[PDB]
């Protein structure tokens, strides 16, 4: 989370509202870092643990709905999932989208809130360290 990949996207984001004004704030760059880590911790991932592609981001944001459907939601886990969704989205797949809940919708209607299947991924990510 420190790559030119990573900064371009922080970039797209930038000028996302958090809110569905209007009036509201942007999203800023340690915004991604809270989301992230939260969720990280959250799911039992090494707290400093960033996706580096859109389907190991799809998974952790699967593992967080899944946790918020079990425990319960909340106002934290909420900002965190709609915060990883405006990194997919906005981020990512560099889709210009006016506030999170722009993000949460098309997120959605594209089918990414769906779990998909090892099978149906191809195969998981194995590739180097460095």
């Amino acid at each position: 989370g420190q790559g030119r990949d990573w900064k371009m996207a922080i970039k797209r984001c930038s000028n996302v509202a958090v809110g569905v004004g209007g009036k509201s704030k942007k999203f800023g760059e340690g915004n991604f870092r809270w989301a992230i880590r939260m969720a990280n911790v959250s799911t039992g991932r090494e707290p400093g643990d960033i996706p580096e592609t859109l389907d190991q981001l799809r998974l952790v944001i699967c593992d967080l709905q899944e946790r918020r459907e079990k425990f319960g939601s909340s106002k934290e886990i909420d900002m965190a999932i709609v915060t990883l969704k405006v990194f997919a989205v906005a981020g990512l797949l560099n889709m210009t989208v006016s506030t999170a809940a722009a993000a949460e919708n098309m997120y959605s209607q594209m089918g990414l809130d769906t779990r998909p299947s090892m099978k149906e991924a191809g195969g998981k990510e194995e590739g180097p360290p460095q």
